């Protein structure tokens, strides 16, 4: 059972509701944490989804070393040391690049598009969040041109969109990074953003980087054109991490625990069936068995708790905590009737529905809670977004825990200068505003409009607040 | 190409074929590759053949953690930490205390985990992709139970697993049994295996392994759990694991002198169509028609690549694509666009066809299903053709030079195992005078008649089980 208030203590409610739920344990290395079934099987959906798109797309997977010769150093094997130290490694493209070097060749050769499933490690921990340890995918592609390239990483892009609010129900905005916030090597940096009311920070949801040549000439990834001329491929890279599970639990978790969207769920419907006195109970299990065969026919994800161990009331607040959207009900009073009890997670409306219009009515209750529960929290997002055109517009906007879109003439020195002075102002009163992205959805910029720090002309309208 | 042959040069060939056939890049340090798709979508195709199926046992995936509180140690970052922090050596040592702490009671029981990720070994001898690696990816199950009745039943199920991985998927024959107990895990109560054997060197290999641990680890750990009368009970533990030897396996078994050759379960591609083109002659008659008949094919979900590369020629993609081993190639060129055909041949067999536009998908799915069962057929007859049933131990030296395996009586003594490996080991070193130590690849679970007095076809002790012998990997 889930205690905490998530709109008093929110990083308590957070820990209870993964650990309540079994989504995690807790381990002695901070940072790592073991990642359980129910967590993990949720991760399973998006990287299903997440790989049969990009299959699609012609992008093909693929495994790497996880050693090479910033860094993280293995320097001893035992007690006797290293003839050479060997690094973990720091990141894919040490590896990668050379590979790509000697594979391509020809315009024949492209584009190659490359992915990788697998964890990572970093070197102040929030589970899921921000941990030493996770899981990801990362793709690399290389291409003949810009034009390609770009059109792969808006199209990878749009697929983070649809993870998110298609899968997880997570309102995401689309935009790019400034240049002290996209990739340092790379051309150009988009992202999608997410929004978490009850701290009012923004987080980086996933993120699609145009590359271009830098890395190509960097390590000779040249190849040769269709009239034998030599030229430069170019390069995207691009990833998301668990982190979207984070977000998912912070927007749909609600006091009694976790709420997971039915288009991710492990579990859709848990049938629960009711025992008081042991006259009827060979009837009820056996009419459950029946309506998992009937639902599964329909797609939907069942699992009977029949574990005889628990009680019924029991069952029902384990299978919230969980977030399992639907739970139905089968007693004795329900089986004479011909009919089931049928709760949603969400809001908790009941339901009445007969065994033949079940599979129809728990198809369309779960989009219903599926659209709801995006509907809000899109409502909420946009709710926590201030128009504004003055610095002094600021503070007021971060203290009622929003994001700002403003004007902003785009000079890199003004983002560390507005950096360094919420963050002094937020003390007085980290801190500090930093560009989240600039929404690639711009209103429109009316001629002369000044930038919101500098007074220079404004450029273009910036996402702007806390972050983590 | 390939040049060297598989029965005279095996090492050499095996190796030819991986690299030409681009499963693999090399790597500067030794006991490492890359593994490109070629390779890696048959490792995605068995993973999910087999997650598929554990899920349906109940069987459930985490992840746990990569790093530690015999040992490789990290001890810095950049140029410098404070507790030096080790790579995970088994993975008993972080789910153990996590299971002691899930488990409580009967009713936490059963708990079914597996785990898919990469693994490091660091002790490898001479390195060989598949075979004897640095990293490998694998699967690793670890569960608990009331029972040792029902332990060993998830032991037998998972291993039945095992064997359709291999055969149904890699169209891999496999022998189920127990080992013996010095090839059985050391803390464990009776460890059941899937062995396979490769005709070319005359090795045994073993496939993949199902271990009843029983008890010792939960002793270990501490892992009990209240009867249900209250009493503190042990779990009865099992734990399992099969990794990407499998492909390596299935690589030996199939391949011939021209390459590779996968089977059609698994091939990431199993149609490529190449079009009799050569450079600056595309009108789009031909490529057209590839087009539609790709189309066609994929609505019986046949996974299809056209070649349409505009700088080789046919006779070179016939060879890049047999020395890739897809199981079928449908060439299409201007006299079969004049006829309504096009001609398709098995890699397996060389056996070319003329089929008709219409007839195309459904006679490819029917030749895609013999290729499949051919390629086990004919491994399995090879399999059974390389096993020699012995009564004495006389008969082993002209069988291993043979290089088959032998099937012979014993007593199931351990120390007889380590002497029947020693006298093997000096016998072969006299003929490379003139490496070789015959071990136990398991006891058969499929047991032939024991006639009464049968004796031990090396102590003379009366024999208990029929043992399968051999040279090993
Ligand atoms: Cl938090
Ligand atoms: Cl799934
Ligand atoms: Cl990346
Ligand atoms: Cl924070
Ligand atoms: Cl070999
Ligand atoms: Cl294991
Ligand atoms: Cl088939």
């Amino acid at each position: 059972m889930v205690t905490a208030k998530k709109d008093e203590n929110f990083s308590e409610w957070y820990t209870q509701a993964i650990v309540r739920s079994e989504m995690i344990e807790y381990y002695d290395i901070s940072g790592c944490y073991i990642m359980r079934p129910w967590a993990f099987h949720i991760w399973e959906k998006v990287q299903r989804f997440f790989d049969d798109e990009i299959k699609k797309m012609g992008v093909e997977n693929s495994y790497f070393p996880m050693f090479v010769s910033e860094v993280a150093w293995v320097t001893h094997y035992g007690d006797s040391p290293l003839p050479e130290k060997i690094a973990i490694r720091p990141t894919s493209e040490t590896i990668m690049y050379p590979a790509y070097a000697k594979w391509i060749r020809s315009h024949r050769d492209l584009p190659l598009k490359l992915n990788q499933w697998c964890s990572v490690v970093r070197w102040q921990p929030t589970p899921f969040l921000r941990t030493r340890e996770f899981l990801w995918q990362e793709g690399h592609t290389a291409h003949a041109t810009e034009e390609e390239a770009w059109e792969l990483v808006l199209d990878i892009l749009e697929l983070y969109r649809r993870w998110y609010e298609e899968c997880l129900a997570v309102p995401v905005i689309k935009g790019e990074k400034s240049e002290g916030e996209k990739f340092a090597g790379g051309k150009k940096t988009t992202t999608v953003e997410a929004f978490i009311p009850e701290n009012g920070r923004g987080i980086q949801a996933a993120t699609s980087h145009l590359l271009g040549t830098n890395f190509a000439k960097m390590f000779e990834i040249e190849f040769e054109d269709e009239e034998g001329h030599k030229r430069l491929v170019h390069q995207t890279s691009w990833g998301c991490t668990t982190r979207s599970l984070g977000v998912m639990i912070m927007t749909h978790g609600d006091d009694k625990g976790l709420v997971i969207p039915p288009r991710v769920a492990s579990v859709q419907v848990v049938i629960i069936p009711i025992l008081f006195k042991d006259e009827n109970t060979g009837e009820i299990l056996g009419k459950c068995r029946e309506l998992k065969t009937m639902l599964e026919k329909a797609d939907i994800r069942v699992r009977i708790d029949d574990r005889s161990n628990y009680t019924p009331g029991w069952k029902y607040n384990h299978w919230e905590v969980k977030g399992v959207p639907l739970r139905l009900e089968l007693g004795p009073k329900d089986l004479a009737k011909g009919t089931a009890r049928v709760v949603r997670r969400d809001t908790g409306e009941a339901y009445q529905i007969s065994w033949a219009d079940l599979a129809p009515k728990l198809l369309e209750l779960m989009e219903g809670i599926q659209r709801s529960l995006f509907e809000k929290a899109k409502a909420r997002l946009h709710e926590g977004i201030e128009k504004i055109s003055t610095f002094d517009e600021v503070m007021p906007a971060l203290n009622r825990k929003h994001l700002v879109l403003a004007p902003w003439c785009e000079d890199p020195e003004s983002e560390e200068q507005i950096k360094k002075e919420t963050q002094k102002l937020s003390e007085i009163q980290t801190g500090a505003m930093k560009t989240l992205c600039i929404p690639f959805d711009q209103p429109p910029m009316p001629e002369g409009t000044k930038c919101f720090y500098t007074g220079k002309p404004a450029k273009r309208w910036t996402l702007w607040g806390r972050s983590y």
